[PDB]
DNA sequence: AAAAA
DNA sequence: TTTTTGT
DNA sequence: AAAAAC
């Protein structure tokens, strides 16, 4: 009887989706937009799916749509044309567009992004041999990578897996720092059966500032020591305790982490041929200062659209602002502080939404 | 593309 | 109508 | 560099 809020934040999303026929749809027409650089579309196309996904009963009729956000006429045309035959005209057109097809495609190696696929659509390439081939072209570190554990890293990542690589991070990270507290984040915390990676938060409430800083070192060179470490990449912290984050579009949070590719055992995930005995997998490690565990654990579980829709909650509804490591009240001109998520949803004056309810 | 200012 | 859309 | 990694 309730109204649907707009935002994400104020919704509870499951994983139990009645609507896939729509949300699938909608969410390649708003990947097309992205791709063709139109931002407001393809965010209103990610509005429109993330809604759909809270609903808890299919839509069958367009008199279902009614009092729903985020549908406007051009995505109540799409629906439409799903509860006619089945099948969207406008995603199927996508699906078949050859930029579209190239993009998925060549962004699908670890290492490639938008401007590298861009660039090889451009040039001719068509497919990932041609472009590996090649003799003019020259791989970052990262895409060697990325074509070398091609085949293991485009298979996702399942929940066996996720809890052997959790064992493997808990066991190497507790050994350098005993007291540390060790959490996976991303999808998997969120209930998600897979995943592209599996991203940890690890933070210790009695290092000092150089025990905090070498763990991700310790832990790295453990690894590489034992021949399990494929890809390490360590970004040292930015972080700076009272710093405005300056830029305007910040892909990734200030804290000290690492992008890794570790070899994962099978011999190590509880879950057929062998294979090679082994699979690679892609693995996030963040480590942050103990009195922002809140905030980065908030940031870092995710979704995507759920973290979005908070932000701009806070600063529309609230005239705060939020980001992975602090919240600032902009009207008390004081930085709120948070021991714990449920603390943080207080502040923004939010029902609490649990991890498993935040997959907008 | 949709909603707010 | 113009502005905003996380970061 | 740009670009990529969330
Ligand atoms: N544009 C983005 C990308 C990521 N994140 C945050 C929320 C998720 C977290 C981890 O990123 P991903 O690994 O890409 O997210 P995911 O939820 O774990 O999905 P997947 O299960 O595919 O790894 O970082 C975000 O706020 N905004
Ligand atoms: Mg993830
Ligand atoms: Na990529």
């Amino acid at each position: 009887v309730k109204k649907i809020s707009q935002y994400a934040c104020q919704r509870r999303t499951t994983l139990n989706n009645y609507n896939q026929l729509f949300t699938d749809a909608l969410d390649i027409l708003a990947e097309n937009d992205e791709l063709r650089e139109n931002e407001g579309s393809c965010l209103a196309f990610m509005r429109a799916s993330s809604v759909l996904k809270s609903l808890p009963f299919p839509i069958t009729s367009m008199k279902d749509t009614e009092g729903i956000p985020c549908l406007g006429d051009k995505v109540k045309s799409i629906i439409e044309g799903i509860i006619e035959d089945g099948e969207s005209s406008e995603a199927k057109a996508v699906l078949n567009d050859e930029r579209y097809k190239s993009f998925k495609l060549f962004t699908s190696v670890f290492g490639v992004g938008l401007k590298t696929a861009e660039k090889w659509f451009r040039m001719g390439f068509r497919t990932l041999s041609k472009i590996q081939s090649d003799k003019s072209l020259r791989f970052t570190q990262m895409q060697k990578a990325g074509f070398l554990y091609y085949e293991d890293l485009v298979s996702c990542v399942n929940r066996p897996e996720a809890e052997a690589v959790s064992m493997l991070v808990k066991e190497a990270v507790v050994t350098f720092l005993p007291d540390a507290l060790v959490t996976m984040t991303g999808g998997f915390r969120r209930g998600k059966m897979t995943g592209h990676d599996v991203d940890f938060l690890i933070t210790s409430p009695e290092a000092t500032e150089d025990e905090e800083q070498q763990l991700l070192h310790k832990v790295t060179d453990f690894w590489k020591q034992q021949g399990l470490l494929l890809y390490c990449d360590i970004l040292e912290s930015t972080f700076e305790k009272f710093k405005q984050p300056s830029r305007k579009v910040d892909a990734l949070d200030h804290f000290q982490k690492c992008f890794l590719i570790l070899k994962l055992d099978h011999g190590r995930v509880h879950s057929q041929q062998e294979g090679k005995g082994w699979k690679a997998i892609r693995v996030d490690l963040v480590m942050c200062p103990y009195d922002r565990r809140a905030f980065a654990l908030l940031g870092w579980t995710g979704s995507r659209q759920f973290e979005r829709d908070l932000r701009r909650y806070a600063t529309h509804e609230r005239k705060m602002m939020l980001d992975n490591h602090a919240l600032y009240d902009r009207t008390k001109r004081v930085f709120l502080e948070a021991e714990s998520e449920e603390e943080i949803f207080a502040h923004l004056g939010l029902d609490y939404i649990e991890p498993w309810e935040r997959n907008a």
